[PDB]
């Protein structure tokens, strides 16, 4: 069932919000926000800078001091104003799927029925974990009384992605808040928008003022302002691997802050010949196309055993002749655009790197319609390693299918990158599946079947993909800091 | 009982330790290894730089591969393996202690009772833990079987400081082999010796070629080399807030590799008027002065409640007072050298700031002897929250005595600082030793008492003292990477 | 705010609940309910015996078998359910307490208040856990994959007593629910009513039917049939501890089913000289009257420092006679009746002993009113150790005051007993709290107050006050049955 | 490598061990000790009964008592005392793989290289555990600090079978031990030389006194005392089911202690017609027959899929036909004697209902020798779901073998039984591996393999097999008790 919004969307959100309240910027400057499927304004946004995040982080840090109401509140409490939240964003889950879908580029019937859904369940998981943070007691040497406590951290700065904007933000407000952090909060620069509607029902819910701030504005501003600020505890981004190498380096450069990245990747699949074909295609097929391929697990090197690549091939091929382009709010529509100029010449230009370096071009290649950032989907065969389409991020519907004959040398081809997100094996042999699976070099692995995300594990990178998780039991310890307090006793007792 | 060596120490450990071999520096070159307490050349030591990095990353890569002994043993064995190179130090620990002390400038008595002490217990803490990291099975939406790897990250770089040189090697091998990764340990340029000795018992161990590497050499030249390279999986590093500022921006520059820090402090302790005052008097006086002040955790800012603060100063310079300069190895010496002589220029300049910015000095003040990096102990009063010696970590036996009289107030004070070790707070009462616990933005609190650390305890900073836990339960983490397995089957049951 | 019921309660379900269904007893049999504040009938309810036990059993073993809805419904779905469960009984409170207070002789100012609020949220609490219960992966001796799954135990009986019927019905079908048990629950034969209602609003919130079966009737037909029935896997009871005794021999004279057991308690308090005298005088004094002394809690022995003691007497009885006896549904009123003939008669043969074996009696010691099940509140001091009241647990609103001059006896008295559930310490000596309630025998023991129970905290009893433990992250893991699964691996690597 | 003893064995240790000394029987009586394989008397052991468990527990309490060394003495230092126990094992390693073999009727071979190396390693794993038992602080509801403390239970009694006697000591004097209780031991009536000899160890390795005492006897006599001690805390037993429910029974006729319960089982194999043969028929084959038949694991009931059903029972009939039965210390035998004529008579009954009730003898069916209680090794194919030898546990080298052809019916068939130690599936079918060790009602499923146990996985059964579970992480907490400690402070923060 695909319900929809029977009235036209009015856009009402569009400033700054700090402390519960809506704030123009400092220097009163608003910067565009477009459709990418028309490439027309959508309307203008405060446009937050250094000063605006300076107003910000000396809010949360108010409401993050001893005494607070944030500091002070049952745990349970907190997990309850979550799950308010929650209730929230399903009541307003049509006007907030058609928001992102116009803002973003996104399929309606994705954004409804699996960001909107996504956004809810993650939320009400991370609401359940908030009185169960807990620390230790411990039997330390000597006769002392010791435990620990898993405080909040403090301030954290999140900047959040334009590919997935509410998903990303209840990923990363939802454990932070249910440690019982502070936070402030720079959605992209493309995709301000749903994330100014959830703070208005940040402020419905009752959150205590301060302890969600929103910032919309650019990376190289407002983003670096985060980065780089003297009392912010920690910062949370996703995004590009060449960003996060930035991220890393200013926290380094300033106060130290904590850091949590969530990063790109070139992440491969291997089809052993035993594998149920059909299941692998399609699961693969998804993998890379997901969302215009604009998802940092893209299945973008697929690893095919030579005996079963030519069936792989053509099966794959004919997957992908079969999407529909054009606004993707109009039902039937199956590919929706870019989000914007940028990534498309991006995408372009590597499309253009696999025809001269020599890979096989079975189907798209090339742009499409009239307006709008839309790239053709397009499947590339016969590539080979050290082709750019083989190496770098394309971030777009393009798929690379390469051939293997020995097992030894595509697990060591698959772990010959800098990237590490993830992977999958696609095999009906028990021992290969978890041998395979243990020696791949990736965050996530999945065993017949791709893509597959869930609020209860753990999800993150290996090597420059990332540091740290997010989301299950142990990506909560990332928005915790751990104290140990030892109390001189005359005698213990086991 | 303190028991001692009955031979002369001898010198025969000098080499780079890479694969479980003796090598020569790539260059050729040696650098000298100086006795504090006498200021004379002991040895020289192998010179390891860039490419004997290099070679040492090489070494710990191939022996982390898939397949390789280290890899595919129990974790059991891991763990025996750990216990049995403690039961090795043990066997040492005559000549480790002489050699630390001797190279170290450290009192032999407590390098005999608590440095060697601490190594051999902390190795079987963390053997024990080996075989009993674990991952997770996952209740996941969806019809997926969904478990967690804790894998071992792979190599992790490691730079060891000159403090507590055999406690801090431990501290980072013990946790880093329990789970599974392989090392390249850079021991300081002042006190490579006793890591040197460590590497022979490895070797005797039995530990896989490859598993430990030690490379001695310089900071600015081994040391970046390592927070640089690109394929060290993994920094730990120990030492100063300043230098942990540029690891940690050159892991963002190079490979985005993950960091633990240990940075230094200016920890402060909290004395209410109802304490009981010797005790205080006693646990903050060692707190300060132990190991000459070259703790990170000193208690260097010692806030006093105004009715109870003269008798505290009085008290605290009759303790000051009662030392025994000298050669750390005669027996009756109860305070030995500074490390050399940039620490000893630091030490007596801010010692001078005190006198020209108006502290009252109580004793001490200049320096000592014909040779060796001798400090007196220093007891400053009134001293006030501006001055140098209150804001700088001197690292020297240099003790500051504040007076406060408002609660609210001095917790303000405790925490205006950017570091944030330790702390220690003095009461009889409950509440106040609960809610001034909470309250101290400080990794480790005490409550009456200082300085109690032991394996089974996380151990690191808030804000600028630190990035990270080591030891404990929680500290394990740091040493493992999260993988999920996510796989699809027709049904699951709970 | 203490809003009300404004029209008379409507008592409307009365039957056995099996597979969401609506069932009169086999046998065709009721039996009465009264009100125990005027003796006089509510209404009758079927009488569920073996036959009935029976065909609840059956529900729950067809609602568990694999491939079930309950079986294979995502664990975060387990917890939805169960928080929508726990909005509709916050929909009907105002009747649910109505209910409570007057089926169970309980003050409705604490019914709405206190038992209403406890229930909402208990069950939120067990709702959050349901998609975090999770197994391990283990890092076995060998070339091995082993991994558990904490799966639910399956059929558990569980018999919910009088004094608290709408909490323990939650503290009961929450965590069992929560880990994906099915359930037959036997409330008390006093009060029926309250589980019956949940009942229905089990079927609206759309569990699948046969998970929670509800069973009315007596404890040596209904009650045994569950203890001894030989396809129930585990059996959770709330009662005295000579009926625990019973459960535990019937279920190994059956089928070995798992047991769970929380039982009364003769819990002590220490008040030190020290000590806050009127935060210790209130909390003692709730800690034995709450609930017309009817909780398993009850600090039914108080010990008191010598030079306190007279003082601490006087101000207790001050306290005990500001009490309005009447029906526990009009405003003002402050003590309820007993529940029933039995223990009514039980209170006042224990009050009797006191006056006999030499007791001072310092207010109350008869019954009260025409009509309802009433006892005075009473006081005793100079109660000795070998007094029946110093003894047996009274369940009555009856106070102990005992005096002590030694602490090394005090606690031995303390442990002096084979009960275990609870037990306070009052002193401002951070020492004395921390080593005297490590010093005593009971599963909860509160420093300077008393009775704190919340659904974060694990609970139950040392000795024969119980065995197991209910609610916090420890309760959980007795409703889950763990599975080792060791599969055979070409090669393992860590 | 199979070194043996160079002298003959000497019989030293024969008497009770109670507070490190010796002690004979307050009767005075004393019980013979036999050797399976020739019958003959191998010495004479002071009998244990109640007057004797009296004096065990009282030694057990005052070791337990606060303040004792015991109570006291660092969670390290317990772990210390275990390790060093590991150590004097190892190094008695020769003479107790003798004594076991003598006493036990167990083949020399398994017992030095399998019996001997599990008593090390459990040991060893146990000790790592000790000083990471912790408890938890908990973010409970209003102004509250709660934490708890997982506290040693106290004296436990452990009841120990005679196949396994030095494995099954360690399993439970270990974890008992680690956690800081008390324990009195109970050795089997048949082998009790093997406890008595590690008690000499308990002794050398510096355990204080009355932390392990040893009280060999009967089951009726001083297996019962205990059961039914009014001052023994948690019992322990592993055996028979039928002993196990009047284990059960006694502890809540008495003191309600705890029990924990390791029986029998019919545990069943489940080998589908993809899987590979050769490794299914060895698995099954030594799970069937490892120690002659007396593992509670025991592989007895074996459903294989009718296609290659012929061909598994062929080769294993040719597996079975194999052995050579004698004396287990002569090298060369593979199979030993049965324990005693109690379990000799079982298994000659069995082996002839299997005859009667019209199940194909395959090889064996009869006694072996002149000496010993011997019984040939024996197949029964064309074994159905009724009959004795599907039924009830043999205990004896007996194997039965079932033909299946539909997966749902043979996975009903495996599941109805009241026993649910352990089952196998054998199969290559990825998703069959994970559904059918999913729906299997057994503690323990191996995947493509059988028997595979070790120290770091929890263990025990689902159903009469068991009640909890030994060693890995989750058997340390039945070793605990949980208590609660919630203070009252004046305002908390997360
Ligand atoms: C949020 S909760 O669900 O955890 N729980 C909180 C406690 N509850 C109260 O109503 C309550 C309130 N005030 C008190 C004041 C003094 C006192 F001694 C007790 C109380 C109790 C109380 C405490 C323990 C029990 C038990 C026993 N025996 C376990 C049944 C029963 C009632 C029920 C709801
Ligand atoms: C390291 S350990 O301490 O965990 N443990 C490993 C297993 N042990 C073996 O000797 C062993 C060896 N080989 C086998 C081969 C096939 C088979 F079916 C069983 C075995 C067993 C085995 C397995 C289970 C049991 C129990 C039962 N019932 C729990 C008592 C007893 C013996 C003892 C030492
Ligand atoms: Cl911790
Ligand atoms: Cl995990
Ligand atoms: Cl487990
Ligand atoms: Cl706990």
């Amino acid at each position: 069932d695909l319900p929809v919004l029977l009235t036209d969307l009015k856009i009402q959100y569009t400033k700054i919000f700090i402390n519960n309240e809506w704030h123009d910027s400092v220097s009163g400057k608003k910067f565009p926000v477009f459709n990418p499927a028309t490439e027309e304004e959508l309307c203008q946004v405060e446009e937050g800078d250094k000063e605006d995040v300076d107003k910000a982080v000396k809010a949360a840090r108010q409401a993050f001091q001893i005494g607070s109401p944030w500091r002070t509140m049952d745990a349970s409490e907190r997990g309850r104003l979550l799950y308010k939240l929650a209730d929230l964003i399903e009541r307003d889950r049509l006007l907030l799927a058609t928001m992102e879908s116009m803002n973003g580029g996104k399929l309606y019937s994705n954004a409804y029925l699996n960001d909107l859904a996504g956004c809810i369940k993650t939320l009400r998981y991370c609401a359940g974990w908030a009185d169960k943070i807990q620390g230790r007691t411990i039997p330390i040497d000597g006769n002392f009384f010791t435990y620990t406590r898993h405080e909040p951290i403090g301030v954290c700065g999140q900047i959040i992605p334009w590919n997935f904007p509410l998903v990303m933000l209840i990923w990363k407000i939802g454990p932070a808040l249910s440690c019982g952090n502070t936070v402030v909060v720079k959605p992209a620069e493309q995709t301000p928008l749903t994330a100014l509607h959830v703070a208005s029902l940040i402020k419905e819910a009752g959150f205590p003022p301060g302890v969600v701030n929103i910032v919309p504005g650019y990376g190289p501003t407002a983003g670096a302002a985060i980065s780089s600020h003297m009392d912010i505890d920690k910062v949370a981004f996703t995004g590009s691997t060449e960003v996060g190498k930035l991220i890393k380096e200013a926290a380094g450069k300033s106060n130290l802050k904590r850091v949590t990245l969530e990063l790109g990747g070139k992440s491969p699949c291997i089809v052993l010949a035993d594998a149920d074909l059909d299941n692998a295609v399609e699961f693969a097929h998804h993998g890379v196309f997901y969302h215009q391929g604009q998802c940092c697990i893209a299945a973008s090197r697929i690893f095919v055993e030579e005996s079963i690549y030519d069936e792989f091939v053509r099966r794959s091929v004919e997957r992908a002749k079969k999407y529909i382009l054009g606004n993707p709010l109009t039902p039937g529509v199956t590919q929706g655009p870019q989000i914007d100029k940028e990534q498309y010449d991006k995408i372009l230009d590597l499309i253009e790197s696999g025809k001269k370096e020599g890979a096989k071009l079975e189907c798209g290649g090339g742009p499409w319609g009239n307006k709008g950032y839309f790239v053709q989907p397009t499947v590339f065969s016969n590539v080979t390693d050290e082709m750019r389409i083989a190496k770098e991020e394309i971030f777009g519907p393009v798929q690379q299918i390469m051939k293997f004959k020995s097992l030894d040398d595509v697990i060591k081809r698959a772990n010959n990158t800098f990237y590490g997100l993830s992977a999958g094996v696609f095999t009906k042999d028990i021992d290969k599946a978890i041998t395979i699976s243990s020696a791949l070099q990736a965050g996530t692995v999945w065993v017949n079947c791709y893509g597959v995300v869930s609020a209860q594990c753990p999800f993150g990178g290996f090597k420059m993909s990332g540091n740290g998780r997010e989301l299950g039991e142990y990506g909560f310890h990332e928005y915790t800091e751990v104290k140990t307090v030892t109390v001189k006793i005359s005698q213990k007792n086991s």
